[PDB]
C-alpha cells in the first residue's frame, strides 16, 4: 500500500529511530517481534471498552487515608458544576458514583452527558465512587474545591485504531580483532575473554593467548568450553570481551525459534568508559567505521518431596528471611535445591531458589520446570511488588521464571502501574530477548489506558534518543504501541514531538552564547523572546499536551515572561497560556527547558520518590513531598515542571547576608513576610516540618543527601523540595536555618522539632517495612540509570541506610545521630562548597 507507507514514515519520526532499517543486524529477531507483536496488540484493541477509554478515568481501590477523611468531617463533599457561566454547588456524599451525582443533579434540578474537570482532559466517569478518583483526592490533600464542566462524552470514534492489513563439548573460533584507527598509548599485552553466560551468571570461561595491541590482531583459535551442547540453556550469552577491559559484545547462543546459532560473525563491539545493565545488550554497535570489531565461527538442531528434620528447617528458614543482597553460599544454593519442594511453600524463596538452579545443567533445567509445575502456593499468594521485580533483574535469564512475575504483575490496577512504570520499562534491558512477557505486559497495560500509554510512549523515547545498547528493541515497543494507541493520539504525540524539536534547536544556539561567564546580557534575553515571536505564527502547533501532566492542554506562549537563568548551563524558563477556554484560573503553565545534564538519573530519582510517599501512604503519612515534573526527551536535554513561588534557599540567604558568609534567621523571616495571615504563616511552618522530614528520611535511604544549599528550594506556603539530582560530609541536609524555624538555635528542643523527629522516625521505619522493594528499585535504578556501579559497594549502602536486621529501637537510635551529625558542623559542608572553588 501506498498509505502506509506515510504512516510508517510517520511512525519513525515520533519514535526517533527507523525500524525497519535492517544494516545494524545479523539475525532477524527484530522483525519477528514485529509480527510477534501485532496479536497482543489486536487482543487489547479488540477488548478494551471505547468508553471508558476515550474518558480514561483515573481511578484507586486503594481506602482513602487518615489524614483525608478527617478532611471531610461530614460524610459530605462539595463539586461545583458548571455549564457557560452558569454554576452551582452539590451535597455529595464520599461513596456517591458519578452515576449516583448526575440524578442528585438533575432530578434535583431541571433546567447523556457528562462530567468534566475544569482547565483539564480529565473526567469523573465508571463505576467508582468519587472518593476513589485520583483528581478528587488532589483536591483533597491540596485545600482546593472541586471544579467541573457540564459536557458531553468525547467521541469513542476519535480513537478508532487504524487498519494493518548433540552432546560434545562446546566451541568457538576466535579468528580476530581490529580497530580501524588505535593510536592510544604504549599499548599493553590484549587478550579475548569469551564467556559462557546466564543471568549475569558466567557458567563457563576461556580466554586467548595474549598478544600485543596493534589495529589488527588474530589468532585463529578454536576454544574449548566445558560444557556441553545440550546444557546450553535457552537466554544464554556468549559474552566476548576485550581487556589489556577496554571492549565488549554478546551474542545470543539460543535465538528466537530454539535454534542453535551457527556460522560466521563479524561483531562490531562497544566501548568501556572512564555491574550495569549495558553490558547485557544484545545489541552491536552501529557505528560501524570508528568501533572495534571481531570475528568469530560458529558451528556446532533446536532445543531438547517428603518430610524435612528441624534444624535444616531453621537454616532453611534463616536464609530465607535474609535479604535481596545477602550472598548465597554454595551450602545455602545447595539446602534450597535439595529441598525445593520445601522451598516452593513460600513465595519469598523464589529468587533465592532460582538462583540456587545450575542453569548449565540441562536435567537440573527440566527439574525447576517441573518444579515450577505446581504453582499452587505462588498463583495464590497475595502480589509482592518487591518480590516481582526481583525475578525481574539481571539475575534471571529464564523466560519461565521471569514469565511468573509477570503473571504476578497482571492483578495490579492501573493505578500501581503508573507508579512501577519506568521501573518495568527499564527491566526490559534484562530481557534475553525482543520478545517477552514483559514487553507485551506494557504493551497491553499501555493500550488499554491512556495516561499509561501517554508515560510509556515518552519513556521508551527517552531512551531510543539516547543509548545505542537499547534504541532498537525499544524503538520496536514503542512502534507497537503507536500502533493501537489511536489516531486521536498520535496526532497528539505530533503535536508535542513538534513542540519540542522545535524548542530544544534554540535551548543550543543559546547556550553557546556565553561559555561559563554566566550573565544574561540585554543582548542574550531580546534575542531569545525574538525567536519566540518567529515561532509563534507559522510553525509552533496551537495547543500541545504537556508531556508530564497530559492532562494539561499548553496552548500560546507567553513571549514577555520568558527567559534563560544564571544557571551554568543556560535553561530555558518558559511560560504557557492554557488552550482550554473553560481553565478555572488564568495562571500559566511553566516549563523549565534544560541542555547539559543526563535527565534520566532525575526521572528515577523523583519516581522512587512518588512510590515512597505511596508507601507512607499504606500507613497514613503524608510528607508532602514534591516530586516536581521532569521528562527526559532527547539526547542530555529534556524538560521540567516549573512550581510556582519557589525559590533556592541559598538564593534566599543572598538577599540579606552578603554573598561568601551565614546567618540563621532569613528562612523565617521570608516566610512571614510572604504568608499574609501569621496563621498561614502556620500553615507555612507546619508545611515545613513535614516537607523537611520527609526529604530528610528519603534522601539519606537513597544516600544522596549532601547536597548544597543551591539545590533545595522552598515555596511560598512551607513547602521544602530538592532539586536537579543530575548527580567531610553529611547525610542530609537539615541546616541552622532549618532548625531555626524549628524553635531551636544551636543544640536545643522544641515542640516543632520534637514534632520533626517524631514524623521523621515514623517515616523511616515505615519505609523500613517495605525495605526488600527499596533495596531492588535502588540496585535496578543504579544499574540501568548510571555508568559503571558495583555488585557490592554502591548498591550495599541502602542496606546499611535502611538498617537492614534491626530491630525498630536500634533503628531510631541510628536515624536520630544523623539528625545530630547535622546539628555538629550545622554550617561546615555548605561553607565548604564554595571553599572547593578554590581548591
Ligand atoms: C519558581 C521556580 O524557581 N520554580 C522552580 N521549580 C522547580 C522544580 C525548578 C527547577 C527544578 C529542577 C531544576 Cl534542574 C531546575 S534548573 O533551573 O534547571 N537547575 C538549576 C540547578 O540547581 C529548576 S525552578
Amino acid at each position: 500500500s501506498e498509505e502506509s507507507q506515510a504512516f510508517q514514515r510517520q511512525l519513525t519520526a515520533l519514535i526517533g529511530y527507523d525500524v525497519t532499517d535492517v544494516s545494524n543486524v545479523h539475525d532477524d529477531e527484530l522483525e519477528f517481534t514485529r509480527r510477534g507483536l501485532v496479536t497482543p496488540r489486536m487482543a487489547e484493541v479488540a477488548s478494551r471498552d471505547p468508553k471508558l477509554y476515550a474518558m480514561h478515568p483515573w481511578v484507586t481501590s486503594k481506602p482513602l487515608p487518615e489524614y483525608l477523611w478527617k478532611k471531610i468531617a461530614n460524610n459530605c463533599i462539595f463539586i461545583v458544576i458548571h455549564r457557560s457561566t452558569t454554576s452551582q454547588t452539590i451535597k455529595v456524599s464520599p461513596d456517591d458514583t458519578p452515576g449516583a451525582i448526575l440524578q442528585s443533579f438533575f432530578t434535583k434540578m431541571a433546567k447523556d452527558f457528562v462530567l468534566r474537570v475544569c482547565g483539564r482532559d480529565e473526567y469523573l466517569v465508571g463505576e467508582t465512587p468519587i472518593k476513589n478518583f485520583q483528581w478528587v483526592r488532589h483536591c483533597l490533600k491540596n485545600g482546593e474545591e472541586i471544579h467541573v464542566v457540564l459536557d458531553t462524552p468525547p467521541d469513542p470514534a476519535l480513537d478508532e485504531v487504524r487498519k494493518e492489513e548433540c552432546d560434545r563439548k562446546f566451541r568457538v573460533k576466535i579468528r580476530g580483532i581490529d580497530i580501524p584507527v588505535l593510536p592510544r598509548n604504549t599499548d599493553l599485552t590484549v587478550f579475548v575473554e569469551a564467556n559462557i553466560q546466564h543471568g549475569q551468571q558466567v557458567l563457563c570461561q576461556r580466554r586467548t593467548s595474549p598478544k600485543p595491541f596493534t589495529e589488527e590482531v588474530l589468532w585463529n583459535v578454536w576454544l574449548e568450553f566445558s560444557i556441553k551442547i545440550k546444557d546450553l540453556p535457552k537466554g544464554a550469552l556468549l559474552n566476548l570481551q576485550i581487556y589489556c577491559l577496554l571492549y565488549y559484545v554478546n551474542l545470543l547462543l539460543i535465538d528466537h525459534r530454539f535454534l542453535l546459532r551457527r556460522g560466521e560473525y563479524v561483531l562490531h563491539m562497544w566501548q568501556i568508559s572512564g555491574f550495569n545493565a549495558d553490558k547485557l545488550t544484545s545489541a552491536t554497535n552501529p557505528d560501524k567505521e570508528n568501533s572495534m570489531s571481531i570475528s568469530i565461527l560458529l558451528d556446532n538442531h533446536p532445543i531438547a518431596r517428603a518430610e524435612m528434620p528441624n534444624q535444616l528447617r531453621k537454616q532453611l528458614e534463616a536464609i530465607i528471611a535474609t535479604d535481596p543482597l545477602n550472598p548465597l553460599t554454595a551450602e545455602d544454593k545447595e539446602l534450597l535445591w535439595h529441598f525445593r519442594y520445601e522451598s516452593l511453600k513460600h513465595p519469598k524463596a523464589y529468587p533465592k531458589l532460582f538462583s540456587s538452579v545450575k542453569w548449565g545443567q540441562q536435567e537440573i533445567v527440566a527439574k525447576t520446570y517441573q518444579l515450577l509445575a505446581r504453582r499452587e502456593v505462588w498463583d495464590q499468594s497475595a502480589l509482592d511488588v518487591g518480590l516481582t521485580m526481583q525475578l525481574l533483574d539481571c539475575n534471571f535469564s529464564d523466560e519461565n521464571v521471569r514469565a511468573i512475575a509477570v503473571q504476578k504483575l497482571e492483578s495490579l490496577e492501573d493505578d500501581d502501574v503508573l507508579h512501577y512504570l519506568l521501573q518495568l520499562v527499564q527491566a526490559v534491558k534484562f530481557e534475553p530477548y525482543h520478545d517477552s512477557a514483559l514487553a507485551r505486559f506494557l504493551l497491553k497495560r499501555g493500550l488499554r489506558n491512556k495516561r499509561i500509554g501517554h508515560f510509556l510512549f515518552w519513556f521508551l523515547r527517552s531512551e531510543i534518543a539516547q543509548s545505542r545498547h537499547y534504541q532498537q528493541r525499544f524503538a520496536v515497543i514503542l512502534e507497537a504501541y503507536l500502533r493501537g494507541c489511536g489516531t486521536a493520539m498520535l496526532h497528539d504525540f505530533t503535536q508535542q514531538v513538534q513542540v519540542i524539536e522545535m524548542l530544544q534547536k534554540v535551548t543550543l544556539d543559546i547556550k553557546s552564547l556565553s561559555a561559563e561567564k554566566y550573565d544574561v546580557s540585554s543582548q542574550v534575553i531580546s534575542q531569545l523572546k525574538q525567536k519566540l515571536e518567529n515561532l509563534q505564527n507559522s510553525q509552533l502547533p496551537e495547543s500541545f499536551r504537556v508531556p508530564y501532566d497530559p492532562g494539561l492542554k499548553a496552548g500560546a506562549l507567553a513571549i514577555e515572561k520568558c527567559k534563560v537563568m544564571a544557571s551554568k548551563k543556560k535553561p530555558l524558563w518558559l511560560e504557557f497560556k492554557c488552550a482550554d477556554p473553560t481553565a478555572l484560573s488564568n495562571e500559566t503553565i511553566g516549563i523549565i527547558f534544560k541542555h547539559g545534564d543526563d535527565l534520566r538519573q532525575d526521572m528515577l530519582i523523583l519516581q522512587i520518590l512518588r512510590i515512597m510517599e505511596s508507601i507512607w501512604e499504606t500507613e497514613s503519612l503524608d510528607l508532602c513531598l514534591l516530586p516536581y515534573g521532569c521528562i527526559s526527551t532527547g539526547d542530555k536535554i529534556g524538560m521540567i515542571e516549573i512550581v510556582k513561588d519557589a525559590t533556592t534557599i541559598a538564593k534566599i540567604q543572598q538577599s540579606t547576608v552578603g554573598n561568601t558568609g551565614f546567618k540563621d534567621e532569613v528562612l523565617n523571616h521570608w516566610l512571614k513576610e510572604k504568608s499574609p495571615t501569621e496563621e498561614k504563616f502556620q500553615a507555612a511552618v507546619e508545611r515545613f516540618v513535614y516537607s523537611c522530614a520527609g526529604y530528610c528520611v528519603a534522601t539519606f535511604v537513597l544516600g544522596i543527601g549532601d547536597r548544597h544549599n543551591d539545590n533545595i528550594m522552598i515555596t511560598e506556603t512551607g513547602n521544602l523540595f530538592h532539586i536537579d539530582f543530575g548527580h567531610e560530609r553529611v547525610p542530609f541536609v537539615l541546616t541552622p536555618d532549618f532548625l531555626f524555624v524549628m524553635g531551636t538555635s544551636g543544640k536545643k528542643t522544641s515542640p516543632h522539632f520534637q514534632k520533626f523527629q517524631d514524623i521523621c522516625v515514623k517515616a523511616y521505619l515505615a519505609l523500613r517495612h517495605h525495605t526488600n522493594l527499596l533495596i531492588i528499585l535502588f540496585s535496578m535504578m543504579l544499574m540501568t540509570g548510571m555508568p559503571q556501579l558495583t555488585s557490592k559497594e554502591d548498591i550495599e549502602y541502602i542496606r546499611d541506610a535502611l538498617t537492614v536486621g534491626k530491630n525498630e529501637e536500634d533503628a531510631k537510635k541510628y536515624f536520630l545521630d544523623q539528625i545530630e551529625v547535622c546539628r555538629d558542623k550545622g554550617w561546615t559542608v555548605q561553607f565548604n562548597w564554595f571553599l572547593h572553588l578554590v581548591l
